[PDB]
C-alpha cells in the first residue's frame, strides 16, 4: 500500500515484480502495462490480490509501468496500447494472450489454466 515507497510498494501485491529486472523465469509471466496515473490499475491489483491469494507461489505479475524505458520496448513487444494492457505469458514467457482492458479474478485466473502455470511446482501442501 502508500507506505515507505522505496521498495515495500508491494503490500498488497503478491507473487508480483517491479519489473523483468526483478523477475525471473520458469514461473508464468503475466504483464500489466500500466501508465503512471491510472486509477484502473489499483483495481486490477487487488483482483490480483484475490487471485494470489487462491495461488500461492505460481507466477509471477509484473507491473509494466510506462514510467521507464524498458516499457517502450516492452509495451510494443506485447501489443500494449491501452491501459491496462494484461498479456498472459506461460513459463517462459510465451506470449499467449494479451488483453486490453479491465478484467476480475475469475477471469484472469482462467487465462492463467489456459496458459498452464506448470512450473511453480513449489506451493506449499500444507
Amino acid at each position: 500500500m502508500s507506505l515507505e515507497g522505496i521498495k515495500q510498494i508491494n503490500f498488497q501485491s503478491i507473487n508480483v515484480v517491479e519489473n523483468l529486472e526483478e523477475a525471473k523465469e520458469g514461473i508464468p509471466t503475466i504483464i500489466m502495462f500500466k501508465t503512471d496515473t491510472c486509477p484502473y490499475c489499483v483495481e486490477m491489483q487487488k483482483e490480483l490480490s484475490y487471485v494470489s491469494k487462491e495461488r500461492e507461489g505460481k507466477f509471477n505479475i509484473y507491473y509494466a509501468r510506462l514510467e521507464e524505458e524498458k516499457n517502450i520496448d516492452l509495451a510494443y513487444k506485447y501489443d500494449a496500447n491501452i491501459v491496462p494492457t494484461t498479456v498472459f505469458l506461460d513459463k517462459e514467457g510465451n506470449k499467449f494472450y494479451v488483453h486490453q482492458g479491465l478484467m476480475r479474478k475469475n477471469n484472469i485466473e482462467t487465462i492463467l489454466n489456459s496458459l498452464g502455470v506448470k512450473e511453480g511446482h513449489h506451493h506449499h501442501h500444507h
